[PDB]
């Protein structure tokens, strides 16, 4: 038996656990009634209830027909397989183990869904950067981490969306928040909460010295419309400001970007990337909904996990990964997972970690 046939069984073998523990009858079944109310043109009638459908429907076919088509490719790549050794044809072989590669792959982001029991880790999410107190350094750092997460997100099939940008006097950025929208975006990404450290010779530094910077990482779920809970009025401070485009800053010299402060916790929440004020204000307000409801989540979890007493609350900005550049090594201090191609990682290869936290139960 060729070794490549025994790895075909195994993959067999875990899709059919993960049809069973997915409930794949279940869940296509509720595929078809979802398709089924979005056939309907009134279905917009509703706005917000066609957008939970619509993302409801990603997350099943994400399920439904990852699992069909390795049902499919598995068995399309045994006959290839049989054809190559059969006509000795080292190409085809080859093409048959690159298509399995590709299966498995879809097969293990799928088997993540076990991970996955968080009530959002469905939903979509915010990622707020925000460079530490290094100046430039800093800032060039935290545009080097918005280009990681960005690349990230599309090699994950997620969409994104710049909320808020605010570039730094020479370079970087000084922050950035990006919606990023897919199948369990929020579980994919929330485990990258936290401070990120950066170690190398700074470009911006006239002479070789060693320059460390850190900056934050702060993700939340959408949870607007799951969450009707609202923000009494007098705890909100709302201002209208001036952004940042392309040149165009005519209705942009006012540019109807809106701010929202949080007076009891200082938390704030901003929207610059709609044309329209009222767009941008109802955006930072769904943000705002987020990260309050977020906080709840946290000493929510603070209670579940209570046992000595004056014990400090778990704080989110740790620092959760180094980046040590000028010893090509990067390496997430919770996991100890290390790598050192750090290009890649910069590039957005940041599976190895997030899939290293996931099952660490972060």
């Amino acid at each position: 038996i060729n070794p490549v046939n025994n790895r075909i069984q195994d993959l067999t073998e875990r899709s059919d656990v993960l049809r069973g523990y997915l409930d794949y009858d279940a869940k296509k079944e509720r595929l078809e009634e979802v398709n089924a109310e979005l056939e309907q043109p009134d279905v917009w009638n509703e706005p917000e209830r066609a957008q939970a459908l619509g993302k409801e429907r990603s997350s099943l076919e994400a399920v439904v027909d990852t699992l069909d088509q390795m049902k499919q490719g598995l068995e399309d790549v045994s006959g290839l397989l049989e054809l190559a050794v059969e006509a000795d044809d080292e190409e085809t072989f080859n093409e048959a183990v690159a298509e399995l590669d590709a299966l498995e792959e879809k097969l293990a982001q799928l088997e993540f869904r076990r991970m996955f029991s968080g009530e959002y880790d469905s939903a979509d999410c915010y990622l707020d950067i925000q460079a530490g107190s290094g100046g430039t350094e800093a800032q060039d750092w935290a545009s080097m981490l918005e280009r990681m997460y960005l690349r990230w997100a599309e090699s994950r099939g997620f969409k994104t969306e710049i909320i808020e940008e605010s570039e730094g006097e020479v370079a970087g950025i000084k922050s950035v928040t990006i919606k990023i929208s897919g199948d369990y975006a929020y579980g994919w990404l929330r485990t990258e909460t936290g401070v990120h450290r950066l170690v190398r010779k700074s470009p911006f530094d006239s002479g070789g010295r060693r320059h460390t910077s850190f900056s934050s990482a702060f993700v939340y779920p959408e949870v607007d419309d799951d969450i009707d809970i609202e923000i009494n009025p007098a705890d909100l401070r709302i201002d209208v400001y001036r952004a940042s485009g392309a040149g165009g800053q005519h209705v942009n010299r006012t540019e109807s970007a809106v701010r929202i402060t949080h007076i009891p916790t200082g938390i704030v929440t901003q929207c610059q990337n709609d044309r329209s004020q009222h767009k941008n204000k109802d955006q930072a307000m769904k943000q705002m909904k987020a990260k309050l409801y977020e906080v709840e989540m946290q000493k929510k979890n603070a209670e579940k996990q209570a046992m000595e007493d004056n014990k400090s609350d778990i704080g989110w900005g740790s620092q959760i990964r180094s980046y040590v550049l000028d010893d090509s090594r990067i390496k997430d201090l919770r996991t100890g997972v290390e790598t050192r191609n750090t290009q890649a990682v910069l590039d957005g290869s940041l599976d190895q970690f997030i899939e290293a936290s996931l099952k660490a139960g972060l």
